[PDB]
């Protein structure tokens, strides 16, 4: 068989839209959802910000805007801008300031965690800040000492905002070591975890009426590459617990310095997408951890990812400016699982879930 369980797509080449490759990187380019990319560029002496609307990519909007960091809202024409310790949320459509706040501590990382809330990470704490109303940032938890001095690379929550996860990395010798802090809002407890990339997911087990809240993380530490899928906290009333899964994360012999950097989980397909530093993608079944597919999909590091809503896939930007995505190929995944993976248990479970499109309708 020459069929794949995935479809790879190239959506854009940012260098073809007038972006300097020097600005295609984590400190200057943000992609908080699949709807926009925002780039900060200094051209001559002038600070400029560029917004690429992914529905209208050939018409980037570029303006002289001074900001140390810029993150578009996941859905609205709303942008958060930082300069020093002062933060602003700005309504672009209405050319009007929504909210502003001056922090005491420097915000070293920030990210939209929902359609209306931005998370703020300082050296010692994490806050949530609504874009609505008058409310100021609210401290969610204090940072755990295991993340001290890390470079923060991600912050994310489960859908219900009851489980909060901060992820950093640090250099030790010639290694890149991942440190995570998982915080339970209900329990007011943190747990340190050695991890490089992670995501949450909602999964409805066979036999259960209510979805389980799953936490998936991957790491490459002293025991090698490992992926874990675990239910966090107490199951919903009436549910059976999700049995913890643990599987190997493979790296080939020529990739001893590769490690996980990003994860997204398909809401529709119950598949984990894992991206590595060297530009590999792995697919894993969320229920079992079974590895479905691995391949190198990018010749450059992919430094930012988001869910790709249209395909329930993953979209990312690599360092040369290729905007790429991977999703399940809904017609070919079960054939691939049947004849290449030769995993009929998975083939059957996937068909029973019945979340793969088949046979086009008339409207
Ligand atoms: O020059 C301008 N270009 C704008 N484009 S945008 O699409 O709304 C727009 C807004 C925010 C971020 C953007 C990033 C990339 C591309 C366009 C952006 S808003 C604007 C000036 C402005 C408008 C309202 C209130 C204040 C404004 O600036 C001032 C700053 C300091 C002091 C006085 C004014």
């Amino acid at each position: 068989a020459q069929i794949l369980p995935i479809r790879f797509q190239e959506h854009l080449q940012l260098q073809n839209l007038g972006i300097n490759p020097a600005n295609i990187g984590f400190s200057t380019l943000t992609m908080e959802s699949d709807k926009f990319i925002c780039i900060r560029e200094k051209v001559g002496e002038q600070a400029q910000v560029v917004i690429i609307d992914m529905n209208d990519p050939s018409n980037p909007i570029r303006r002289p805007i001074s900001a140390d960091s810029a993150i578009m809202n996941p859905a609205s024409k709303v942008i958060a801008l930082k300069a020093g310790k002062t933060l602003q949320i700005f309504n672009i459509e209405m050319k009007s300031k929504m909210k502003a706040h001056t922090m005491t501590d420097d915000v070293t990382f920030w990210k939209w965690i929902s359609l209306n809330t931005v998370a703020l990470v300082t050296d010692n704490a994490v806050y949530h800040w609504s874009m609505e109303g008058e409310s100021q940032p609210v401290k969610m938890f204090d940072r755990h000492s295991s993340l001290a001095g890390c470079q923060i690379i991600n912050y994310r929550t489960d859908a219900k905002q009851k489980w909060l996860l901060l992820t950093g990395i640090s250099a030790q010798q010639n290694r890149v070591v991942g440190a995570m802090q998982l915080y339970s809002v209900d329990r007011k407890v943190s747990q340190p975890i050695e991890g490089h990339a992670a995501s949450f997911a909602q999964f409805k087990m066979e036999g259960n009426a209510e979805e389980s809240t799953l936490f998936c993380f991957a790491v490459r530490g002293q025991a090698g590459g490992k992926l874990h899928i675990i239910e966090v906290g107490t199951p919903p009333t009436g549910n059976q617990p999700f049995p913890k899964k643990a599987v190997d994360v493979f790296f080939p012999p020529e990739a001893q310095n590769d490690f996980p950097v990003a994860m997204q989980i398909s809401e529709k397909h119950d598949v984990v997408f894992l991206i590595t530093k060297y530009g590999y993608i792995h697919l894993y079944d969320l229920e079992t951890g079974t590895c479905i597919y691995m391949n190198r999909i990018s010749g450059e590091t992919i430094f930012v990812t988001a869910p790709h809503e249209a395909t329930a896939g993953i979209i990312g930007v690599n360092r040369k400016g290729q905007v790429l995505s991977v999703c399940v190929e809904e017609e070919n995944i079960i054939p691939y699982i049947t004849n290449v993976l030769q995993n009929p248990d998975l083939a059957l479970r996937m068909a029973v879930r019945n979340n793969l499109a088949g046979a086009e309708e008339l409207f």
